[PDB]
């Protein structure tokens, strides 16, 4: 026989498509181990602490900024699309949206820097599916969406399916968006050696300077924190890390460019902390109770 390789997996259409990816590329080594996928995040890291699962898939701004110690992330694949998108009822692009338009996001992170680029436009909760949102864009009060581009091509849509694509100048991405994280134990290393011809460290420094900036914030799905990194030519990351109110009429933003990840996220923390971001943070966590 040889050792199977048991997953878990969210039962969302999205997390098991992310599962299956994973499994079919990580098949392609031809390496003698089996996979099985056991549908189900507390439960799924007790699991793997507890044994009864050995590895599972999740996107990268899912991802707690603070892992329980014997878990890692042994793998980060391939980024995607790591840009927010906007998809509008009547074709607009942000900036040729009526007055008063009403845009669909539940994401603070979204919603306060579109505020912040424009004021006179109105951002509204909406809940669901990419499908999902797509046909309340056509039927509902909504003007346009936001959805991550790494979402709508994992689901198969067109990218014409999209009105305009958000620069980070625009909109700083969530830390990890386009991002997938393979969490495992850290003292399985013969998954960890399985993980590592899928791994990509282009994307792992940089995701790896955008979850530190994250970890030292204290910041999560909910609050509105960004943080987009890449390789530049040269070996450098360029980390933009964010921080806005609400209301869009904050924003505190930071640029770093250095070699050591751990180092650039931690000066980008370092210093928006300084100029008050983690006071405004502390004041969502309360307002949200």
């Amino acid at each position: 026989h040889m050792r199977k390789i048991i997953v878990g997996s969210r039962r969302s259409k999205l997390a098991l498509t992310q599962t299956k990816w994973v499994i079919e590329q990580l098949k392609k080594q031809g390496l003698p181990f089996e996979f099985e996928i056991k549908e189900m995040v507390k439960e799924i890291e007790q699991a793997m602490l507890d044994k009864e699962i050995d590895m599972a898939v999740h996107s990268m701004k899912a991802m707690p900024a603070v892992l329980p110690e014997g878990l890692t992330i042994g793998c980060i694949p391939l980024r995607e699309d790591h840009r927010d998108a906007l998809i509008s009822k009547n074709g607009e692009r942000f900036e040729e949206l009526p007055s008063g338009a009403v845009i669909g996001t539940s994401s603070l992170r979204r919603g306060a820097q579109l505020l912040s680029m424009r004021s006179d436009i109105e951002i509204k909760w909406i809940r669901g599916n990419i499908d999902t949102r797509l046909e309340k864009l056509k039927n509902e009060d909504y003007d346009a969406i936001i959805l991550a581009a790494a979402g709508l091509s994992r689901m198969g849509w067109s990218k014409d399916t999209v009105t305009q694509y958000l620069e980070p100048e625009i909109s700083v991405p969530a830390v990890g968006q386009g991002a997938l994280a393979i969490e495992c134990r850290e003292n399985d290393h013969e998954l960890l050696s399985l993980l590592q011809a899928l791994n990509h460290d282009e994307t792992a420094r940089a995701v790896r300077a955008e979850r530190v900036f994250l970890k030292e914030m204290e910041g999560g799905c909910q609050v509105p924190i960004a943080g987009y990194g890449r390789i530049l030519d040269g070996g450098n990351i360029e980390l933009t890390s964010l921080v806005a109110s609400p209301d869009g009429k904050t924003i505190y933003k930071e640029h770093i460019t250095g070699k050591d990840p751990i180092a650039i996220g931690s000066e980008a923390a370092e210093r928006l902390t300084s100029q008050g971001a983690k006071l405004l943070i502390d004041r969502v966590k309360e307002e949200l109770d």
